[PDB]
């Protein structure tokens, strides 16, 4: 299927090389697939999407009941998963909430939520953290403990221009850590970088759903956004490879990717952009 008049950051991931097509195109759509958004929480009603996201996980107790009071979680859930800015369209989505309306959460909390989706994530499964904080080894452990159950992890590289091995759970080799570009293809100002990254993915002035309403819309930037253009891959690999664990997904998506495209990628950063087209029998 053929998406016309597509928002750049979808635009993007379906082709190799600049120009934009204005086009995004996929042959699976992640039906099947389970995508666990730990992050704001969402709201579900959104018309991104259609009845496939449910609340499943609140720690933050201010009677939200995994609903989205800050935007950020809504937003990543539609580019994983929305009908018209989501990458992977028939994907579930999951709110597995751990930050609160200011976009803050616990360390305890985070570590909660990610022990609850190793637990009870229906496979296959993709869970996307487009959050982060200073260094935890209780967090690290949290998130290897998940992937070592068989579930992938999209992991937001961070926004402090810095190398993003300091940060957790970037710094997390087993999860698929990811950078952001701009609509130039230039790695944006903001980006963490480095030799914890696996790759790039579209971050700057990326539109999804927002929280207003169930129509809103915003277009906002950073790590955070182009975290969940890769979960959102994940998933349409997985509806093809349903068994796949973490490492043939993560080699799937990096072995993928366009090499060489990135401008100013910083120190020591993987030069690769996240390209969707995997090819299959006929
Ligand atoms: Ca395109
Ligand atoms: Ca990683």
């Amino acid at each position: 299927a053929t998406q016309t008049g597509a928002t750049w950051g979808l635009d993007r991931i379906d082709q190799r090389t600049l120009p934009l097509s204005g086009t995004f195109t996929y042959s699976n759509t992640g039906s099947g697939v389970n995508a666990y958004i730990i992050d704001t929480g969402i709201r579900v009603s959104h018309s991104e999407f259609g009845g496939r996201a449910t609340a499943v996980f609140d720690a933050i107790g201010d009677g939200q009941n995994g609903n989205d009071c800050n935007g950020h979680g809504t937003h990543v859930a539609g580019t994983v998963g929305g009908t018209v800015y989501g990458v992977a369209k028939s994907v579930r989505l999951y709110a597995v909430r751990v930050l609160n309306c200011s976009g803050s959460g616990s360390n305890s909390g985070v570590i909660a939520g990610v022990d609850w989706v190793r637990q009870n994530a229906r496979r296959p499964a993709v869970a996307n953290m487009s959050l982060g904080g200073g260094a935890s080894s209780a967090l690290d452990t949290a998130v290897n403990n998940a992937i070592n159950a068989g579930i992938t992890f999209a992991l937001a590289a961070g926004n402090s221009n810095r190398d993003a091995c300091q940060f957790s759970p970037a710094r997390v080799t087993a999860g698929i850590t990811v950078g952001a570009t701009t609509s130039t293809d230039a790695r944006a100002s903001y980006s963490n970088y480095g030799s914890c990254l696996d790759l790039f993915a579209p971050g700057s002035s990326i539109t999804s759903a927002w929280i207003s309403s169930d129509t809103s819309t915003n277009t906002i930037s950073g790590t955070s956004m182009a975290t969940p253009h890769v979960a959102g891959v994940a998933a349409l690999y997985l509806q093809s490879n349903p068994s796949a664990s973490p490492a043939t997904v993560r080699n799937a998506i990096v072995g993928n990717a366009t090499s060489g495209v990135v401008s100013n990628a910083g120190r020591r950063s993987p030069n690769l952009l996240l390209y969707s087209n995997y090819e299959n029998l006929y």
